[PDB]
């Protein structure tokens, strides 16, 4: 299991999490190959993105993008962490915007995302959400609009006089609670979801793939439950997922990133120590699986 | 007729209208309980109104909600005022509005509010509307909306230099002019309600509950007659409620809330003193009926 | 052909325009009959512009309702200009207001005004459109919405320093070309309309009454030709127009109204002289028809 | 081939693209005959778009509408570059638009225009796009709307300190790649397209006409691939088109202008050289074509 141009390993908190890292020539190249686009031009023309997915994975002979579909979509994994060698300093910002660009593009599309009116954002934390001091829990994305999310993308810009901060992720077939919550009438519900400042959208909270197997769309912020039927048993889910035993606890240095299945995983986030010179920040994408495969069609 | 963890007894006012006061250690218990979230995290997620309803409801003796749900759906009742020992000062505003978030939400759900932007709102009178001096009108509430509004709340955070100013309220049962503006074929005739700064909706002013009497779906400033015939009955149908002899008078204390059926009770308020050195403030919730009980169904 | 209440006699310009003037006596009892309601309440409720109806159709005896029904349904008349003894200062402008208000829900009903965002609009001129030393064009209101205008209204508020400023007035069986234009195939095609700061419509620019009788629906601002041979067909309309020689010119003194029938009439503007200092202030309403009559209907 | 008020001649670039010159005479007398309207008339009231359009096809005998209907309509020509003698300085701006918007009326419609508010824009260049020191690519107009739009429309307005910065074009029939892509499933696959600041649209990015011949709807910083297989062939379709040795580079000076049919033809513009009093001014219009023809009808 070795491969062209990067290395793949488990990572020290779960099998199901895998970490990929791009060598040193992998990275120069990479940069010096797209130096001509810089980050103002990604952001313009939709099909540069997929250009530069095409020129990464072709720098790894053609065996990035089936990895890449093989362990998203399968159900025992579905998790990766990524970086690459010398790319390390907040002065290096926007080389980090046109990496994680290249890798997305290769399993689906990333999302217009309104909180910068690009396809991706960046935000800072002194003294999404950017409250310090307080944990951020653990949800899926995308549960207010009606097209499904298929995966999730986050990374580290910069970082001083700062302690503590992980990322959180928790898989539900290591959640010790999904037979019972999966068999309740209300499981199979249709709910109402509504974000803060369009429309609003009715699903239930669990469903089947197709081999019957349950999956999830939830988070705390944005469901709407009806009643009090709805709404006792949406505060017990909640207390069930974040006391959970099965949770992960991830740093995420100044030029990593985490891409997950949005379907099966669930993320969040942990509090921090406050210090008068603090300063952290971020950037994150969501989109759709879209690839090639035998099925019968007409005509 | 005892109950655990509050009183109930009939107001000074009318035997419709009933009282309910929380003892000083169901409230210092439930401040307690309630400490670690404070108002901005119930704005954030609404699962935890229905969540410190559970827990007011259970410091009860699950008593309240088929008491709530008893009196607001009886024709004979519908109607409470509320308040607990120890919280009356504007320097505990914070502690007032979690109280009235956890009685709302044992009998249905509250409905987002668009002039503060949360599912409750604050505002101050000095020297709705904010016009000293004059009354202000009776009315139903949500009569712009597709979806009827079942139940309104009202709660007192501050009064300073200050001379009259009671809330004004009146039943359908008790209004003597009742049968004769029901009995009209216009009482019948789907009209044009409309709001200042979306879309206009069309209903009768009066329909029928389940056994066929009357309830009502009426305010002054939004019901927009499309002709002559139309307007002239509106005003005299004004008139007719203002001047009734069945409106009641009630003072309302910092730190006590009112909370009525909408389809059979009108609300409104009186004028009050000036003075350089006056202050007022207030605070408001709306929503509908949902509960259990033994009907057909199929499949 | 003596009235309760008011006078009534044909116009200097013409005997299908009619002038109506309220006696100094009904002006004050009107006056101190609604002092109770100022202008701001007619604003807040619009059962009230109903009521003030009322109020002056009664002190005229019921007599002033079927008279501005039939004169504004009569093919051969259909339009009015009317005041009030001693109502005649900039600084009696509310006053003015209050009583253009009341002839109106006579009649039907005043649509909301996008422009000030009440059921009437004010505008000041110095040195709609406010272009001083031009001509406004001869047009009908109303013509890029989908329901029918059948009215409108235009009052004088203040005016000094000032020369020149007439209004002008078109009926269209005064119009010498009517013929010409309403057997051309164009003028029973649907064309578009559309405003600048939501929807557009689609309409001929004739139609025809129950009779057969040609009626407009026409602006030059606002039509919206698709092709050179609408365009051109249109340029020659609004010549044709403009240079009648059936138009009216009428002054309108500080105090007084004009109210016509918008199917059959046309109406626009003269310009006037400049003066370091100069004043002049306006005032307008619009809307549809709604009275009894005997016809058929079912069950 | 000689024309009744203006020449007619191949461009020194290409005998697709013919030059049209209006004479000294023609260009005095149609200032003088338009004089009554400023531009701020014409933004007004779009019947007299038509009327200008009129006024110049008559000074030139009725010539000049067949003729820009045959050139753009005939699938060998298609595009026009046009003049008028004596109209050539910065403070002669409102001179242009109104000769410009006179040609576009006598062929179709221009369409409003969402970045100035009128049916024609303006823009300052310093130091679509105003950046500098890059080249703009080719592509149609209108491909992030239903209708369809037929013919595009560019003027120069002021110049000074300036080297470079001419226009790009090129014809379908001249591209060496059409074959190649049109005959590709792809081709005909419906795709998303969606512009920054409503509703996104779906079509191919070719079609044909009624004799079965080829036709293009794409712009690079619209379209939206919904995978990488669309994605990769996209950018290999921009690379196609910006590299073609068919591209024709054309000289824009102060007072002339470009007009085009854009279902066949695509456009782009050149870099230029910085200095510290460097300006650079343009104006565009766009819309649809409409025209009388002898064809089957019923009733
Ligand atoms: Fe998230
Ligand atoms: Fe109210
Ligand atoms: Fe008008
Ligand atoms: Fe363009």
């Amino acid at each position: 299991q070795d491969y062209s141009g990067f290395t793949l390993t488990p990572s020290a908190q779960s099998p199901r999490l895998l970490e990929l890292t791009f060598t040193e020539q992998t990275t120069k190249q990479f940069l010096e190959q797209v130096a001509e686009w810089p980050v103002q031009a990604l952001e313009y023309k939709s099909f540069l993105r997929f250009r530069v997915a095409k020129i990464l994975d072709d720098l790894c002979a053609n065996q990035l993008q089936p990895l890449l579909l093989k362990t998203l979509l399968n159900r025992a994994e579905g998790a990766l962490l990524i970086n690459a060698v010398g790319v390390d300093d907040v002065k290096q910002a926007d080389e980090m915007v046109k990496l994680a660009t290249a890798v997305a593009h290769l399993i689906g599309r990333s999302n217009f995302d309104a909180m910068s009116g690009q396809y991706y954002a960046r935000f800072v934390v002194k003294n999404y959400l950017r409250q310090p001091h307080r944990v951020m829990e653990l949800h899926n994305d995308g549960t207010y609009v009606e097209e499904i999310t298929d995966y999730v993308l986050m990374m580290k810009i910069d970082e001083q006089n700062m302690q503590g901060g992980n990322s959180l992720l928790l898989h539900l077939d290591d959640w010790e609670h999904l037979d019972n919550y999966f068999r309740h009438p209300l499981a199979r519900r249709p709910m109402r979801f509504a974000a803060p400042p369009s429309k609003d959208v009715f699903h239930p909270v669990f469903d089947v793939d197709q081999q019957g197997r349950p999956v999830m769309r939830y988070i705390d912020q944005f469901v709407q439950p009806k009643d009090f039927e709805e709404g006792v048993w949406l505060s017990e889910l909640s207390d069930a997922i974040e006391t959970s035993k099965g949770i992960l606890s991830v740093p995420v240095p100044v030029g990593k990133f985490l891409l997950i299945n949005n379907l099966f995983w669930l993320h969040g986030r942990d509090r921090f120590t406050p210090h008068p010179d603090l300063r952290r920040e971020l950037m994150r994408q969501r989109g759709y699986f879209a690839y090639a495969s035998n099925h019968y069609q007409t005509h």
